[PDB]
């Protein structure tokens, strides 16, 4: 099924739950630009290769779009739009003065030496900067995309610019030697570490001692597991990966396992702990579960299996909504994927602040105004959870379009 009208199916389930006009509704299934460009690079055979990017801003009421860009073989138009609309809910939730937005490029970067994809990065920016900007729209690193690229993007930015303004701020996910910002590789594990803990202060329940289960060992996993212990006070149990996953019910050191996981290349047969798959480590009777993985893990076969009582959704939608139905009638406590996750786009609002005001700020002020958004995004959703008496999923969505329509009202964009 194509992605754009998965989106759009969304946000009319959502809008069922919410006051709002046929005429906002309307316009919020449509981006407000797309723009398709050619991107022609000269090769290191001296042949020119054209190819497709794309730059859409779904929706600017509250202020200038936000969203990344990718470098997929099977990137599609359908996908940035439904992306760039996901992303204008997610700065939504957050509570960011921003609008959503999605880039991508399609190809292929693994076949693409250094020279040509800088060439490529270059020739994007380029390609797209009659709609980008400080105050237009801000890329990001996304899917096949790191600081470099973001850094060489900038540069060329600031080339066609001229230097007449905050060239650092048109992207985000720099280096820290050009505009970067701190605590930007622990920005989405920490804003799910600070949602886990409001969620648990909402339950009641303490962490110290608890128990926590991580699917997927990335940057995400891996950080989420190491901050929860440390920060958290708790007991990591269970920590998979691509290939299998392991359990030790006494506690497991997360800095020693992505050491094993350097080494033999992966987290299977770590010493003290039993070999398991992701399957069997869903369903483990831990205190928290972080699925920070594969989207669609728990689904209908699995749902009533959980045995966790909060489940923050650290990956983009592992859930499905038959499984959101299964776990909220368990009392199951799930925070929505694009309220977990939001940490990264915050940190990266953090990053454009930061290169707009020339003044850069340190790992303890970024730490302490990342925990003021997310604990007031949280209670905001949670909030509306309780009022409505609706789905966490639907609160926050209810919450993001809420504030997404009354920007445009104040705007007079719609009547009414
Ligand atoms: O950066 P990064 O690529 O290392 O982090 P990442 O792209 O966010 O990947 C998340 C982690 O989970 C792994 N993973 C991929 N599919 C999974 C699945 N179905 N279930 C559980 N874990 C899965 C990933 O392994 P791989 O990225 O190696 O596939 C990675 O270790
Ligand atoms: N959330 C997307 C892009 C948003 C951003 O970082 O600005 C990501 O994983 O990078």
């Amino acid at each position: 099924i194509d992605p754009f009208e998965m989106a759009v199916k969304q946000l009319e389930r959502a809008a069922q739950y919410m006051d709002i006009s046929e005429e906002a509704l309307e316009w919020l299934k449509k981006p407000m630009r797309i723009v398709e460009v050619s991107v022609p690079i000269e090769m290191d055979d001296g042949s020119v290769k054209v190819f497709t990017g794309f730059r859409v801003q779904h929706n600017w009421a509250r202020g200038p779009t936000k969203g990344g860009i990718r470098w997929h073989p099977a990137e599609t138009l359908s996908t940035v739009k439904a992306l760039a609309t996901w992303m204008t809910w997610k700065v939504a939730v957050v509570d960011l003065p921003y609008g959503g937005g999605k880039g991508g490029i399609i190809v292929n970067p693994k076949e693409l030496s250094e020279r040509e994809q800088e060439r490529l990065a270059r020739a994007y920016i380029r390609a797209v900067y009659d709609v980008i900007g400080p105050w237009t729209d801000i890329p990001a690193p996304d899917v096949y995309t790191n600081p470099k690229i973001m850094g060489w993007m900038m540069d060329e930015y600031e080339t066609i610019m001229r230097r007449k303004g905050p060239a650092f701020g048109v992207i985000t996910g720099k280096p820290l030697s050009i505009g970067g910002s701190l605590g930007r590789g622990t920005a989405t594990a920490q804003g799910a570490i600070f949602t886990i803990r409001e969620a648990a202060k909402a339950l009641g329940i303490d962490l110290k001692g608890k128990k926590i289960a991580v699917q997927g060992y990335g940057n995400a996993g891996y950080y989420t597991a190491k901050l929860a212990k440390e920060q958290l006070g708790m007991t990591v149990v269970a920590v998979s990966d691509s290939r299998g996953g392991i359990y030790n019910p006494d506690g497991l050191d997360p800095d020693e396992v992505l050491k094993w996981k350097r080494e033999h290349g992966s987290v299977k047969d770590f010493p003290g702990a039993t070999n398991i798959t992701n399957e069997e480590l869903l369903e483990l009777e831990v205190d928290v579960l972080a699925p920070a993985a594969i989207e669609e893990v728990i689904t209908e076969k699995n749902a009533d299996n959980i045995k966790a009582k909060i489940v923050a959704e650290v990956a983009n939608g592992p859930v499905t909504p038959e499984a959101d139905d299964i776990l909220r009638e368990k009392g199951i406590l799930q925070i929505p994927d694009f309220l977990c996750n939001a940490g990264g786009v915050t940190v990266s609002y953090f990053e454009w602040v930061q290169n707009i005001n020339g003044y850069y700020w340190t790992e303890e002020e970024v730490r302490e105004k990342l925990d003021k958004k997310m604990t007031k995004a949280f209670w905001e959703v949670y909030n509306t959870h309780k009022d409505k008496n609706i789905h966490m999923r639907d609160a926050a969505y209810v919450v993001a379009v809420s504030r997404v329509y009354q920007a445009m009202k104040d705007r007079g964009w719609v009547k009414k």
